[PDB]
């Protein structure tokens, strides 16, 4: 027996902290969280306590550490089948990764209304509150590969598959409202321009290369969802603190045949969050799994993911009541002028077992709609159509991808499709085409109808020429990046100014750079002019008088469009580094601790080493980290409370991590003599808004550093960092 | 409601006798045969009455009939998502066929042993007779296609996956007892040579073409099974009455470590029988499908095909005491020195559900041997082992092939292998690797042992310099050849000459064809002028000249190695043609009817039309097939009955039906005035051996018939048929 | 182990009738046979005499009859790279054949019009009748597998690739002038209605069994093209003596814009010829190559099959 | 296999030999080489036995492996010296 006496190796079946207990698959984690999903999928996993190692065909192993050799020292014989098979799955263990969004993490979950939308939607799963759909929601990045970093600058992926009673439905949106580009055949073209450049296949995760920027310049429809990358949009805290959006404009249909426009959202109930860049970027290089491990451990420790589903709705004849076109994916139709109507909520609260079985393999796509709900003709949406199943052919090996667990449907399934590669259901059916007489025509049609009735398409009116021909309707490119950029805070729009800067930096031909000022220049002269400064261009006469575009149906900004306009700041599941010292105050400690706990937001306690340190009165405190083992990068605010200061106050490491904190606008809170501290991060005697400081850590003292952590970050500070070399 | 009112659509799920029903499923023909590998296919097994249509992902369709268009003439729209599911699952229904043995028909059933075989192997499923152990089992033939025909002259393949309590063991054989080469190395030579030509790819499922003559000239160590390829060995009635061997010589180890040298037998317990050639080569155009279609309906009949494993034992210290090598595979083992122990039995009692997911999808690999079994140095052997693993990689999509459902060991398995293609195993063990500490080293490795213990080789001594060598002792190819052709009765001797005959006559380069006389005449003298005579070859007095090789330790022959010299008839599953006429003698139909299905013989009552005819007392005879619908080679033998011969003495078909039968040295039995019938096929007034008449079907009329058919076939008959233009 | 000294091994590369010679790769038949499209072809072409036998490294092979063993009469050695690539290339030569049409039988050829169609197509392998259009043409049975029987009951596809200076136009017919359904939505229907039955995986290559003809009596739109099945249109005795047809109509675009309906046939200037049933069904078990055999024999011979 | 597709991943451009190669392989996925020889098997009389075997030698002789000595018995067994 090699684990620990202790049982120490297996972590308790129970919620847990962030670095509490080592992490596990979720059926250990969580045995008891259960939904009708998890159940189903009990008929593959497997364990392994107590049984004997086998070959796959069910032989036992004797040496799983030697090959069959002749003589101890001799050659390996071919005959030895039990090496071969074990070398022969590792060889093959690999498959194609998605070709965008290969980077992504994936939890289960479940759904439920909050009333039964009956009115709109015939779709089962919308019909009652007490109607429970299971979820697998996989979050992910757009352009690096499966082994890319997690806080790069990018779009975000947000992809749910409902296991409805009607079938599986996949809502497959990102974390932007509108898409790049207008119509599916120029997505290769983009898509190329933004991943790595084919000589050298660089850079991984960034678009701030010439390529990007050449087809951005030269195809100004994308200046929109450009401005959202631009943005700290581009680079979130956390995929429980941003947004998702379906993006297209699709259909709702009720029993009574009526079509109802729907543009689809996703409320983040932990609020809306985000990075700033120098953060994000050191962030990939001290932890390229960071999302990824954050969405883990806030499932192990309770903090479920909440999303709540949100519904724009449009009435048919309003279709042509906007400056914009309805099916146009570049264009977001603002909530000042169609709001929101709150849906139901998702939770997510299991991790899954296995990475690769179940994230690896999962498969989205749009067009698995489901009867309640229809498509339009917005071109990209047409063209996606085409995608998401063709691609599955070779990255999931054949056409029963849907037979692979995780995406089998809990609903049932019967059809005259046969064979194909990996085909695990044996049909019995005497027939395999119909109109068949031998098995009576079964599995058979049924008519459309208000419940539990076949997939009909709603008899939309189609009226022109077959033409390879762009609406003239969606020639316009400039008006929602302005009504985006007048949407932001100052300190956001300054945000997007220096994302564009150091982008176009790294933009090797300068007239490229040039092109895009030019673009700027059409939609915002300050925008236009701040970028222009950083990058050494003067802007010519023409473009200070470019004309600004026109506001949108009256609308001169919206502050749903904003990350931090509207305060919805939550600090459940936040976390905070402390600084220890070798003779720490106790009873900081235990206030700090207390205030935090009730909050439910968590704590790690770092030092110089591991191991443990002694407080004052005897308590022993053990340490998770050193102040290098993790960066203020990784915490949302830092509390040094008081003690042996001098043990610390000269340790370079803790100035730092301090330096690095106070950059990136995080709060701060020093008790007792931990105001030393004061002097590396230059704060006046009397204080500055965003630094806590007491003569101890009373509850006076936490509440403050709280009300701090429920604003995130402390943007009053961004003129401060200019000055600190951090 | 398609399905007539009558339920007439439908089979009983009851046995019943070929052509009396449709055929159906095994699970729907026999729903209450089980055994654990069937039961254990529930969890995949799909039904589908009473179901709506649905697609993949359970949404229910609604009209099955039509795309989705803009206008009802109008162009289809890419957002039919039911119609691109539907049509890309048929785009990819195919996968690879097998390399060799893509053509093949398979059943389930059982084996169990007739006492435990402790003392010699410790394998589990030969250690009790009350241990039954379900099996699946595929017989092919070698050369063509999945789509090419089953009575080709050609090698069968007999496959056996035993499901046992210790893992899959697959015993994968062939219906004679040697291969054609000795050394892996030359496989794909040698199945180059045989498959159809590379230019056009002609001819399939024949060996009768220049390549592979011009191979077997070259490599005499060939001239071993060629020799019972050409004999009526290479043309099975059945699969059912062939035997089968696993060639190599493998060992049995038991608990106390002893190994014993093993050789595999099957023995058909329906006994051996053949077509011959004329009739074979017509089958393959009138009945592609004839031997596939005769399994499955001899077990929807409860004709279960019955098979006796035996075991040939040498004892470790006998090695080397024969006059050629235990590990030549192009050498039989005489049982006359070595005689087959019986050892159990295997009955195949049901068919599969759906042909392509447990046929074309089963996986057989020699490799796959369970403790208690163990393999020797035979280099054709040898190199099977790297073959059947690999090329199910391509042939199954990956290295998770074990999973597909007709393939998955009955008993647990567990591992570290992880990922791979279409994965459904969803492993939660902490650990993918061993040694580990964090789940206590599960699973864990388990010494081997009497029961239940890990694998290990037996520690053979290898001893010898590295070399591509092939062994002195290989070195004789003539002498098997020549004990095969002396133990021939002298029609099988014929038979062989006629073979060879043919086939070299459609090899297009003369000098190949004087190229294999001269290897003939290496083997036999007799046999070499018959062949030469027949190609207008004239043997060299060289060649005359050429001294015989040797017995084979002392025998100049063996009755075993005969199809026919030992009587072995059964005629249970046999099946004769009746032909009728418009006015049948019913007491001879009962007479005849009633004495076949004492025998379990089978009856297909044939007319000029299909229908129904009138007795002559009024009783309605319901018609199976018109006599070229159903010809003379697809029965046994031919019956007769009296009536109104008139209706069809002047019916060619009717005539023909009997010089066919005639010819390919059937029984035929005439009743009264079908005694007319005596002057198509040239029977003396006072009769002949072979053909049974009287003046009515009673008294010992169908005894005599059934006498001619438990000795299969007539052949004193032989010498009467080469004047007969059939 | 080699050829005999008088040369007979070797096929004369001159037209030869049908079994006067042993049939070879066209290549080597007709070496001054020629078009763009299979001279194109001479990069990936590969030869054989006088070279050396190598793996696909390019590593010369010295004993390419035995696997290496520790002694001659010992165990295959794991290091044997030259067994393995051989059999490793073996293992993996076979690919899934085509949903439909598996079986059928090709060759390369030439395609001029008799004058130019500008007046009612723009396009170019149709503008000049000097110009000269390559063609690889593959024909086939519908129902059975690559390796059935050529004379079946069936409809036969009859496909032309024309490598046209302004790309690849493939049309792809059969040799009747209808389809058996009228919306693609049904064709997974019709094909596994016509297609062996999914229990036991019967009948290959024939329509003759219970599936194909439920389908047909509860869809009686394919009643017209199962009338040419039936007829003895459905057992042609060569590719050569069978008519094609594209089925749909399709249209040509002049440059002036007008559109014109078009449907599209092939006329096989051999004439039109039939087998009977009776002999193609005995025809399928004595020769089940004989239509690829047919075509194959014909060109050798320079019988090359034509069609307008 | 499974990463470049099939057994013809040689024919990859990156991964062809530049010295001649040619051998009795044939098919497998995305079969690049068409090959004219008459034969696909040897040894052959049909096309002289080409690509023919070459002795070892000094230079551009074939491959044959060192006979080292192999004593011993078959064992799944690490070798003292190594631990
Ligand atoms: C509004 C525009 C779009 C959105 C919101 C979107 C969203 C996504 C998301 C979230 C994923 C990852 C799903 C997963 O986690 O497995 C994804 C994958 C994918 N998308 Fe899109 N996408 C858009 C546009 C397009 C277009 C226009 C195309 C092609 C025409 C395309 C083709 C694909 C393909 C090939 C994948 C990989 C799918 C797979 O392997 O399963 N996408 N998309
Ligand atoms: C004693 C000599 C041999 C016998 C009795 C034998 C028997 C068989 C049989 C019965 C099958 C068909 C299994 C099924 O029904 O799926 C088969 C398949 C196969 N054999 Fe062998 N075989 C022999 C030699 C070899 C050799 C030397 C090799 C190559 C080194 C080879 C490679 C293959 C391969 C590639 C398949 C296709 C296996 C698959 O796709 O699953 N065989 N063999
Ligand atoms: C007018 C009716 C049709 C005709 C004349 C036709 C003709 C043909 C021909 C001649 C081939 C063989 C090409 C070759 O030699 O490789 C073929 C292949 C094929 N056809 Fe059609 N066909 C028809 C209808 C359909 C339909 C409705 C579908 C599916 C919607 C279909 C799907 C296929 C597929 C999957 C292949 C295999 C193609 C390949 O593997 O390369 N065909 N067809």
């Amino acid at each position: 027996s090699l684990a620990p006496e202790d049982g120490s190796h297996r972590p308790a079946a129970e919620p847990t902290p962030p670095g509490a207990q080592p992490t596990a698959p979720g059926s250990l984690k969580a045995p008891d969280t259960r939904n009708e999903k998890l159940n189903s999928l009990e008929d593959v996993r497997k364990g392994s306590e107590n049984y004997a190692l086998t070959t796959n065909q069910g032989v036992r192993i004797a040496d799983d550490q030697n090959s069959l050799r002749a003589g101890s020292r001799g050659p390996t014989l071919l005959e030895d089948f039990i090496l071969r098979e074990k070398i022969t799955h590792f060889d093959h263990e690999r498959i194609p990764e998605r070709i965008v969004h290969a980077r992504g993490s994936a939890a289960h979950g479940y759904f439920q209304p909050y009333k039964s939308l009956s009115d709109i939607t015939k779709a089962d799963f919308l019909s009652d509150p007490n109607k429970i759909t299971p979820v697998f929601v996989r979050f992910s990045t757009v352009q690096g590969g499966a082994g890319s970093a997690d806080t790069v600058r990018d779009i975000r992926g947000f992809a749910t598959k409902f296991y409805t009673e009607e079938g599986i439905f996949d809502l497959v949106g990102n974390n932007t409202p509108i898409f790049f580009i207008q119509d599916a055949h120029k997505f290769p073209d983009f898509v190329h321009a933004v991943k790595p450049e084919p000589h050298w296949a660089i850079p991984q995760g960034q678009s701030a290369h010439d390529t990007f920027w050449d087809y951005v310049s030269l195809q100004p429809e994308t200046l929109h969802n450009v401005m959202w990358a631009m943005s700290d949009r581009g680079i979130p805290r956390s995929y429980r603190t941003m947004e998702g959006f379906g993006i297209h404009t699709f259909r709702l249909i009720n029993a009574e045949g009526k079509a109802t426009f729907v543009r689809f959202h996703w409320k983040p109930l932990a609020g809306k969050a985000s990075l700033v860049w120098d953060e994000a970027q050191k962030l990939t290089g001290r932890d390229p799994d960071f999302h990824r491990r954050e969405l883990w451990e806030a499932i192990e420790a309770g903090d479920f993911p909440e999303y709540e589903l949100g519904f724009q709705l449009i009435p048919e004849e309003d279709e042509f009541k906007f400056d914009f076109d309805l099916l146009d994916p570049t264009k977001l139709i603002p909530e000042e002028l169609v709001p929101v109507q709150r849906v139901g909520k998702m939770v997510l609260n299991r991790n899954p077992d296995n990475f690769f079985a179940e994230n690896e393999q999962a498969a989205f796509h749009p067009g698995h709609i489901v009867p309640g709900l229809d498509f339009t003709n917005d071109p990209l949406l047409q063209g996606r159509l085409k995608s998401y199943t063709d691609t599955q052919i070779s990255r999931l090996g054949g056409p029963n991808f849907h037979e692979i667990p995780i995406n089998r449907p809990t609903c049932p399934y019967h059809n005259f499709q046969r064979d194909g590669m990996h085909r695990m259901g044996i049909d019995t059916n005497p027939a395999n085409y119909e109109p068949n007489s031998i098995n009576d025509n079964w599995p058979r049609e049924t008519p459309p109808g208000p419940k539990r009735g076949g997939f009909e398409s709603y008899q939309e009116r189609v009226e022109g020429n077959k033409v390879r021909e762009r609406s003239p309707s969606f020639g316009e490119y400039y008006s929602h990046p302005r009504l985006f950029w007048l949407s932001q805070t100052p300190f956001e729009q300054r945000h997007i100014v220096d994302g564009f800067s150091f982008e176009l930096s790294k933009v090797v031909r300068p007239y490229i750079r040039e092109r895009v000022v030019d673009q700027l220049a059409h939609i915002d002269l300050t925008l236009a002019q701040a970028v222009a400064k950083n990058l050494g261009i003067e802007l010519t006469d023409d473009q200070l008088n470019i004309t600004p575009p026109p506001d949108v149906n009256g609308l001169k900004k919206d502050p749903s469009l904003s990350l931090y306009a509207i305060p919805d700041g939550d600090v459940k599941g936040r976390v905070v580094a402390i600084l220890l010292n070798d003779e720490v105050r106790s009873a900081d400690l235990l206030a700090i601790l207390k205030a935090l706990k009730a909050k439910g937001v968590h704590a790690k306690l770092l030092y110089s080493r591991m191991g443990e340190v002694t407080a004052d009165d005897g308590t022993v405190l053990p340490i998770a980290a050193t102040f290098a083992g993790a960066p203020s990068l990784t915490v949302d605010a830092v509390i040094v409370p008081c003690g042996n200061i001098a043990d610390i106050a000269d340790n370079g490491d803790a100035n730092y991590y301090l330096m690095e904190a106070y950059k990136h606008l995080k709060p701060i809170a020093l008790a007792g003599d931990a105001r030393k501290f004061k002097a590396t991060i230059k704060i006046a005697d009397q204080g500055e808004e965003g630094i806590v400081e007491a003569d101890s850590a009373d509850g006076s003292f936490m509440d403050e550093l709280l009300t701090l952590m429920a604003a995130h970050r402390v943007w009053s500070r961004i003129p401060k960092i200019d000055k600190i070399p951090a």
